[PDB]
């Protein structure tokens, strides 16, 4: 099961990313793989971007944002749909989408996390990612 964040932005797991039929039913055009060592299964069928991220509280998730957000926007600009996934999709892909909403809509952490969790109930960034997200764009 995938969560709909925006009409063009989905959040899920590696199993979602491995379901070709469902991806095409969902009008997916772009897949952002922010796990580590998860195979991109359908190379001739979508545009992929892979950015290796580890689900550790000492990983700085904020550092991956410019490249992730560029690709998410590429899909929007092309009038497509991007699935952002990790392995379970609980922590890494959730944190990227939370950050994406904070950055693009200037939304607060608590509002962005609420939106994502409502769409995707499994969303639970690790404690490091959680604290990083709280801090994100404060200065801004």
């Amino acid at each position: 099961q995938v969560g709909v964040i925006k009409p063009w932005l989905l959040l899920g797991s590696q199993d979602a990313a491995h379901d070709l039929d469902t991806l095409k039913k969902n009008k997916v055009t772009h897949i952002l793989n922010v796990a580590y060592g998860v195979e991109n299964a359908f190379l001739s069928d979508f545009t992929y971007k892979s950015i290796s991220i580890l689900d550790l509280p000492e990983t700085n998730i904020l550092s991956y944002f410019p490249e992730c957000f560029e690709f998410i926007e590429e899909a929007k600009r092309k009038d497509g749909v991007v699935l952002v996934h990790s392995n379970a999709g609980v922590s890494r892909a959730a944190a990227i989408v939370i950050g994406f909403l904070m950055n693009s809509e200037q939304t607060s952490f608590t509002s962005a996390f609420s939106l994502v969790k409502n769409a995707r109930p499994s969303a639970c960034p690790n404690s490091g990612f959680m604290e990083q997200l709280r801090t994100y764009q404060e200065g801004k």
